[PDB]
């Protein structure tokens, strides 16, 4: 194609929408789409993506105290 990396023809062709070179972005290898955050059908996907869970977590359970099924 051209001369880009993996062949982009730069024409947005991959499994998802953008290019090839784009794929990281596009969640291409993870193939969970990063965005539409809050995901109904998927489950606890913000608090996948969140680094952190101390704000999005109820009170009697505290993600920093136990080291076990810290989200
Ligand atoms: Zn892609």
């Amino acid at each position: 194609g051209s001369t880009a990396m993996a062949t982009t023809m730069e024409q947005e062709i991959c499994a998802h929408s953008m290019t090839f070179e784009e794929c990281p972005k596009c969640s291409a290898l993870q193939y969970r789409n990063g965005f539409y955050l809050l995901k109904y059908d998927e489950e606890w996907y913000p608090e996948e993506l969140l680094t952190d869970g101390e704000d999005d977590v109820f009170d009697p359970d505290l993600d920093m105290e136990v080291v076990f099924e810290t989200q």
